[PDB]
């Protein structure tokens, strides 16, 4: 009894809980008052709460228990976007929170923190928040949400499988308590499609009133994509892909990185790049990345989770994607966020803000957002040993033998993002809104997605800064200013010294990489619309309602 | 045109079936059908972890026919046996991709010198994990477990390790799983748990014998050892308030653990400092756990010995609702690197930079798991309170904001090794090994940038308050004794650094060299280890 407390508390709860349940399944209806049985004021619970799938049915009911019985839970959770999920703190169920991604628009936390109702413990990477559930977060429970389960409590997660293996183990194997909600339920083994959950893990399942939530969160509408994107895009191939030799590489999603994927096949083909650059990809599946992979560029993506539409066509095409023998994508977003870590060339996103020293984020006064995976993609990891020719490119030139066998390479880093935001405000910027964001929400550091000396490459529709080659901060600060626009900072671009520096290749305008704005066109785009996604797919890419 | 792999999968499924009882390999059919399974050119991965060895596995490939199969490429966490390398002088396997070396460093740079071993790359172990999804991605795995069903559901229990990072990757692009396991039993219900499901597993082997894993005795920690431990817990731990860690194996390490509940308790600390731990479960932690320092171990893997008393302690290690311990080595090295405030560990060469390496003439040394646990992680962006304690404050508030913490990383190594060895070198040996194998950077174990303390038997060096790269320089040499890094030392530079509190000799913490002795270990020797165990721990 020394050394067995958590296994004699956890087996109180279920003995109590089980007159409620048949065996290990929940009925549908008793889901309240097993929540209040199971879960104990003050615990540590991990609520899906992923960046896609939602344990919706959880947390609503999560957020219908009694205050007076569940009270000052801790909340982890990688995403937090359900309305419930903030309606846990107002109704004074949920006290802490621990989390990775939130939405950039939304003032609720903040005004949760101001009114006393919310404790930020801190924002994580979503790898980095996995890490902390066998250390400092070690969790009380889990909350999860599957396609199907068995009577032994086997889960079949599928494409969706997403962060749950990471967040279920820890609590598997500390004797927390872990309570999947499934669409359906069978009663053997042998009817899943697989079993992604072995019945071991979990203490209880749970049909869901509806099936789990998700939205498609990995799909651009080709339509809206303008001729600045796609001259973004042919700098980034020409003046990054190609000039490293980028073999590996995760775009996160947007316009900007969806016009460079929708012209590979076209602006990439007429510079004889098939084969050549970005084959191996770290990534959801990504509808605009199809053109892409039926003309051969891509030959393997592995996925943090689906899309919505694309299950029939990632089935289709298994030498491409990660399918499990019964014929289902298997994602897994901490393996794919560790592999965009430690095993490609690249990552390229976007932001809001950037500052003179290129630190960069997304945080706006009275936003308190969320990181989700972007710092564990926008750095350089620096416990990395095996070189590839772009992660050599970045290495220091001009040393010695010596010298150059002790410096190391460094991944790519891609901050992609026009000079203005949608709505008029400057993305470059003299102070990030995120300083006075922490000293609002009162915490130690501004909340910086990606800092400035982790990016190598500045990409703008000015052109390209290659910041990995600055030679001092004051020159780093003049090739950001060269391609900044009119916004503050590149209102104070000196002419000499943007020509001296585009003399000398540290800074590239689109001429200078042989690109004429007249060309950089929707015409370019291998598909136009989604419909001609569908055409491209063969009618397997089934867009959903938010794109029908 | 989209089914490539697997058709070719399922061609080489129904001759290998002519073999076996549906996933069932008959033991002494194991040749033939890794002849009928892997194909030449075959990236094939083969454990290779650092403890559990599928060896009836590695044993069997190497007595393959290589007019059959010849120019493997051959992923391993860990090059530990002997007959892993056969493989290269027989001609079976060409290329390899490896993280972690050990004994086998030797016969690795001769191989490569004859010409029948061409090296990819030397990773550290989730590096190399994370290239099976990318670059790497395995056409075979060959893998150990204690117990499968005859379904291909696999326990691998204490000894998990890799083997889930390693299997998935080839479980879903139609790559073959072979299984050794040391006992079958009929049905999933037979088995404590399933730690590897049957559908990720295409083959299971009853091996000849169990699979094989190799076992620090407290008897050979030194005084200076103890000295050391002495200063990295008044002068680190206690100094940055360090919750969480990982030790990096050796004697200097252990005497850290064994003087904890003794020296630390001395202190005032117990439950103050190293709470929360990524780490095996090391004999030489039974007296910190017995007397309530350790309230949590996540498991790279097991330990031999160990395994009733990791049973026994549920509320501090991770176990199965089968009772056994649950290890998980990517899992432990993610944690290591984004959830612990501190490494501490050693490598064999240190020069004025800090750089260190482990790699010496003639022996390529691996990485192991000592890169990722030896860097600052520049996507962390939690704090805790050491992290916080490396950041540099800046010139006004706004710069202090845009500053960041950093994990403490510590090389924790003597001046001189055992026999006369200088542990600083004006060059490391892993500069001309590079030459030698055609490598384009000096294996480096820890980069000197990513040092916050260098602790020696004479001091330790704040190198996270290093004011430049030169000032860094002068504190190093400060505490470098007399190898040629330390006879570089300007007397008035060291004066000022430890009158500035950037250098700490012992005195300067208030430690007397004579007080460091064995004494203080909590337990001195094996026997005390098993009674500090309760009987428990079963010393092999």
């Amino acid at each position: 009894r020394l050394w067995t407390k958590r296994r004699h508390a956890k087996q109180l709860k279920l003995e109590m809980a089980n007159q409620y349940t048949d065996g290990v399944v929940i009925p549908t209806q008793d889901i309240i008052k097993v929540l209040e049985t199971l879960i104990t004021p003050g615990d540590k619970v991990v609520l899906e709460g992923n960046n896609q799938k939602q344990a919706d049915f959880l947390s609503r009911s999560l957020a219908q228990t009694n205050p007076d019985i569940l009270h000052d839970l801790h909340m982890i959770m990688p995403s937090v976007g359900r309305s419930e999920h903030l309606d846990l703190f107002e109704k004074g169920i949920a006290r802490k929170l621990d989390f990775s991604f939130a939405g950039p628009q939304s003032l609720r936390i903040s005004q949760l923190i101001e009114d006393g109702l919310l404790e930020i413990g801190a924002i994580h990477t979503y790898i980095e928040l996995y890490s902390r559930l066998v250390v400092d977060l070690i969790p009380n429970v889990v909350l999860s949400a599957g396609f199907m389960a068995d009577r032994q409590g086997n889960i079949y997660t599928g494409p969706s499988t997403e962060d749950s293996p990471a967040l279920i183990e820890p609590a598997a194997f500390s004797d927390g308590i872990v309570i999947v909600q499934v669409n359906e339920l069978v009663d053997d083994v042998s009817e899943l499609p697989r079993v992604d959950i072995p019945a071991s893990w979990v203490d209880y399942v749970v049909v869901a009133d509806q099936p789990f939530y998700i939205e498609p969160l990995f799909t651009r509408d080709p339509k809206h994509i303008k001729p600045v994107h796609v001259l973004m895009a042919m700098m980034a191939i020409r003046g990054i892909y190609e000039k490293h030799n980028v073999q590996s590489l995760n775009h996160g999603i947007g316009f900007n990185t969806a016009a460079i994927e929708l012209i590979l096949p076209t602006y990439g083909e007429s510079l004889g790049l098939k084969g050549k650059i970005c084959r191996n990809w770290t990534l959801n599946p990504h509808p605009t990345l199809i053109p892409a992979i039926e003309t051969g560029w891509v030959e393997s993506v592995h996925c943090f989770g689906t899309e919505l539409g694309m299950e029939k066509y990632v089935a289709a095409r298994p030498d491409v994607f990660f399918t499990g023998r019964d014929g289902a994508l298997r994602s897994n977003r901490m393996m794919c966020q560790l592999a965009g870590q430690y095993a490609v060339d690249l990552f390229i996103g976007a932001t809001l803000q950037v500052d003179g020293m290129g630190h960069s984020s997304t945080v706006t006064k009275g936003r308190l957002a969320g990181f989700g995976g972007a710092p564990n993609m926008g750095h350089d990891p620096r416990g990395r040993r095996h070189d590839t020719p772009a992660w050599l490119d970045m290495r220091l030139q001009g040393a010695n033998e010596t010298e150059t066998y002790l410096a190391r390479g460094k991944k790519l880093v891609v901050q992609m993002v026009e000079t203005f935001q949608e709505g008029g405000k400057p993305t470059f910027v003299d102070r990030l809104d995120a300083i006075d964001v922490a000293k609002t929400a009162g915490l130690p550091l501004a909340p910086i997605m990606i800092y400035g000396d982790d990016v190598t490459h500045l990409l703008t529709e000015e052109g390209i800064a290659y910041l990995y080659k600055a030679s001092s901060q004051e020159e780093r600060q003049a090739m950001i200013a060269a391609v900044a626009g009119v916004t503050s900072i590149g209102l104070t671009q000196d002419p000499k010294t943007t020509a001296r520096l585009r003399r000398e290749g540290l800074v590239v305008f689109p001429e200078d990489l042989g690109i004429r704005r007249t060309d950089a066109t929707r015409e370019l785009l291998a598909a136009k619309n989604i419909a001609d996604l569908v055409t491209w797919s063969d009618g397997l890419y089934q867009p959903p309602a938010k794109f029908r």
